[PDB]
């Protein structure tokens, strides 16, 4: 398959969640995404075929993951916005008012702003902490997609946020949306990951 940020992915033939970005580790190639889609060793599936396996999470605590992916994966600097692509450029760190999109399975490509950072989420499974807030809207099936500004500076990957009744929080302004991504450079350095950029 073609590894490109914000597609749908699938763990163990169950959930579904969406690809954040292509990455290397060495030889190895890869994915990041979040920690709460799937276990050591799950399997990631994209268009019905094995891609590979998550590799390493953390999940509550932080919300992070990578997928070491089959060598025939193919990695793209990329990310998915409706029929056209964002080029990833690098992983320079936002601030706290800067325009930010993102990318996933359910909401499509979504924009808004950064609007707060170290945000704990209280999670089902516990607190998530460290989060960056933006008012892009989102919903579920979009966690592990990417974020990232217009000019492809990639952010992070979705955690998870205030999602309503209709299982997304498109349907509030964007005032009052609360939409939360794990930082991208700790996982690239906790698990020694390079970005794919273009």
């Amino acid at each position: 398959a073609n590894i490109v940020g914000g597609i749908e992915y699938s763990i163990n033939n169950a959930s579904l969640c969406s690809v954040g970005f292509s990455v290397t580790r060495g030889a190895t190639k890869g994915f990041v995404t979040a920690g709460h889609c799937g276990t050591v060793n799950a399997t990631a599936r994209i268009g019905g075929a094995v891609v590979g396996t998550f590799a390493a999470r953390v999940f509550p605590g932080n919300d992070r993951a990578w997928v070491s992916l089959t060598s025939a994966q193919t990695l793209l600097p990329r990310v998915a916005n409706g029929s056209s692509f964002v080029t990833v450029r690098g992983s320079t760190e936002a601030a706290v008012g800067a325009a930010v999109c993102r990318s996933g399975r359910t909401t499509g490509y979504q924009c808004g702003t950064i609007t707060a950072k170290n945000v704990t989420a209280n999670y089902a499974e516990g607190a998530v902490r460290g989060l960056t807030q933006g008012n892009a809207c989102m919903g579920r099936g979009d966690s592990g997609g990417s974020w990232i500004t217009s000019a492809g500076q990639a952010q992070g990957v979705m955690s998870g946020g205030n999602v309503q009744s209709n299982g997304n929080n498109c349907g509030i302004p964007a005032s009052q949306r609360s939409s939360l991504f794990e930082r991208l450079q700790p996982i690239l350095s906790q698990y020694g990951l390079s970005l794919v950029t273009g």
